[PDB]
C-alpha cells in the first residue's frame, strides 16, 4: 500500500521510535537539569533506527509498526526505519562471539528463519512505507578482511544470508540499503572498484530487486557528509569525506550493472569535525564527537537520498571492561571514552558528550 517512486524518504516522515525516546526520556534526563535537560527532550525527537540486533527484538518491530500505523490513521504520514543486524559469525573481525548465531551452530537456517519472521511484518504492515539498512559491517569485511579467517570462513554464508534478505524482504512498502562501510574503508582507491563489483553482483545476484534502492554509509561511524579539510587521521586518503565516496563509487557500480543506485549517510556522530580519533580505524566510542546533520531528504545532492541518524547516539558500541565476555581492545583505547559498557546498553556520559558538541545545537 505504501508504494513509492524514486526517493523513498520523499513523501513521508521518518518515526522517531518510542525505544529509543525510553532511553533518553528515562536514562538520560533524570540525571540533567535547565538547558541540558530540554535540549536532551529535543534530542528524542529525531528519527533514528531501530536495531534488530537478535530475534527477541523482532516483536518490537511489529509494535513500532502498530504505533504508526496508529498515528498514521490520524493524519500521520511516517514510516518506520530498522536495522538488519543479525547475520551468523557477525563483526567476523572480532575474535569473540559477537552474536547470537553461529555458522558451525546451524546459524545460516537460523538467520533464514529470523528474516522470515521479519518479512511476515513487513507483510502485514505493507501499508507502513519501511526503510531497512542491510547488515552493517558485513559486505565491507568481505572486501578487506578475508586475511582473517574468521572472515574468509564467513563469506560464503554472508552472501546466502544477504541474498536471503535482500530476495524475501524485496516488497512495494520497502526500501533496503545495503551497509557499504564508510570512506575510510572502502573509501579508499584501491578498495573502491572490489567493493563496487561484490556489491553489484549481490544486486544482481539477488535479480535487482526493485527495493534494493541502494547503499548505506558511514553507519556507526564518525566521518563528515562534506567537511572541507582533510583531517590528520585521514591522511592519505583523498576520499575524506561521506559525499566524495558515494561520488566515488557510485558511477563503479554502474559499470559493474547495478545503474540507479541511491545513498544513506549516517551522520548522527558525525556532529564534530574534526573528530577525536587518533586513528580513522578507531570506532569504539570515539571521544570529541557531537549529534550531527538532522535526518533529512533535502541533501542538495543527486546521489544521497538522505541523512539519517542509523547508530543511535547514546547506545555503546561496546565495553571498556577487559574482563568482559565481548570486551574489544578498541573500546579501551585513549580516544574512546571510558568507562563504557556492553555494546547497545546506554552510555550517559557518551550521550552527554553528543549533545553537547551537536552541530546543528540543540541548546
Ligand atoms: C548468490 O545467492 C546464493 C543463494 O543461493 C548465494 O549462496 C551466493 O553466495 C550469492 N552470490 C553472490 C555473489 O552474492
Ligand atoms: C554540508 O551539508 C550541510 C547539510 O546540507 C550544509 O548545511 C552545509 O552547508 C554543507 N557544507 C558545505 C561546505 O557545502
Ligand atoms: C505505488 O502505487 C500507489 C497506487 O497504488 C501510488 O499512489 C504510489 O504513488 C506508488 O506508485
Ligand atoms: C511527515 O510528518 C511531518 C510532521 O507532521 C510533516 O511535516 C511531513 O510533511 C510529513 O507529513
Ligand atoms: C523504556 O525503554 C528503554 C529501552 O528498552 C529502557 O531502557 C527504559 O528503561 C524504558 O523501559
Ligand atoms: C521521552 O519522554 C519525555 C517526557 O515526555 C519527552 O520529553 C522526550 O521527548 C521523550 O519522548
Ligand atoms: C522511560 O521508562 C520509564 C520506566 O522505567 C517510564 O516511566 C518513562 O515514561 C519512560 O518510558
Ligand atoms: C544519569 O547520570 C547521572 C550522573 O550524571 C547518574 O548518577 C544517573 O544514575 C544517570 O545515569
Ligand atoms: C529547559 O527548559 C524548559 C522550558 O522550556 C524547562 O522546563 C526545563 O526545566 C529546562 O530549564
Ligand atoms: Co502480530
Amino acid at each position: 500500500t505504501a508504494t513509492y517512486s524514486g526517493n523513498p524518504f520523499v513523501g513521508v516522515t521518518p518515526w522517531a521510535n518510542a525505544y529509543y525516546a525510553s532511553e533518553v526520556s528515562s536514562l538520560a534526563i533524570p540525571s540533567l537539569t535547565g538547558a541540558m535537560a530540554t535540549a536532551a527532550a529535543a534530542v528524542a525527537k529525531v528519527p533514528s533506527f531501530m536495531w534488530l540486533d537478535t530475534l527477541d527484538k523482532t516483536p518490537l518491530m511489529e509494535q513500532t509498526l502498530a504505533d504508526i500505523r496508529t498515528a498514521n490513521k490520524n493524519g500521520g504520514n511516517y514510516a518506520g526505519q530498522f536495522v538488519v543486524y543479525d547475520l551468523p559469525d557477525r563483526a567476523c573481525a572480532a575474535l569473540a562471539s559477537n552474536g547470537e548465531y553461529s555458522i558451525a551452530d546451524g546459524g545460516v537456517a537460523k538467520y533464514k528463519n529470523y528474516i522470515d519472521t521479519i518479512r511476515q511484518i513487513v507483510v502485514e504492515y505493507s501499508d507502513i512505507r519501511t526503510l531497512l539498512v542491510i547488515e552493517p559491517d558485513s559486505l565491507a569485511n568481505l572486501v578487506t578482511n578475508l586475511g582473517t579467517p574468521k572472515c574468509a570462513n564467513a563469506q560464503s554464508a554472508y552472501l546466502e544470508c544477504i541474498n536471503y534478505a535482500v530476495t524475501q524482504l524485496n516488497l512495494p512498502n520497502v526500501a533496503m540499503y545495503l551497509d557499504a562501510g564508510h570512506a575510510g574503508w572502502l573509501g579508499w582507491p584501491a578498495n573502491q572498484d572490489p567493493a563496487a563489483q561484490l556489491f553489484a553482483n549481490v544486486y544482481k545476484n539477488a535479480s535487482s530487486p526493485r527495493a534494493l534502492r541502494g547503499l548505506a554509509t558511514n553507519v556507526a561511524n564518525y566521518n563528515g557528509w562534506n567537511i572541507t579539510s582533510p583531517p590528520s587521521y585521514t591522511q592519505g586518503n583523498a576520499v575524506y569525506n561521506e559525499k566524495l565516496y558515494i561520488h566515488a563509487i557510485g558511477p563503479l557500480l554502474a559499470n559493474h550493472g547495478w545503474s540507479n543506485a541511491f545513498f544513506i549517510t549516517d551522520q548522527g556522530r558525525s556532529g564534530k569535525q574534526p573528530t577525536g580519533q587518533q586513528q580513522w580505524g578507531d570506532w569504539c566510542n570515539v571521544i570529541g564527537t557531537g549529534f550531527g546533520i538532522r535526518p533529512s531528504a533535502n541533501t542538495g545532492d543527486s546521489l544521497l537520498d538522505s541523512f539519517v541518524w542509523v547508530k543511535p547516539g547514546g547506545e555503546c558500541d561496546g565495553t571498556s571492561d577487559s574482563s568482559a565476555p565481548r570486551f574489544d581492545s578498541h573500546c579501551a583505547l585513549p580516544d574512546a571514552l571510558q568507562p563504557a559498557p556492553q555494546a547497545g546498553a546506554w552510555f550517559q556520559a557518551y550521550f552527554v558528550q553528543l549533545l553537547t558538541n551537536a552541530n546543528p545545537s540543540f541548546l
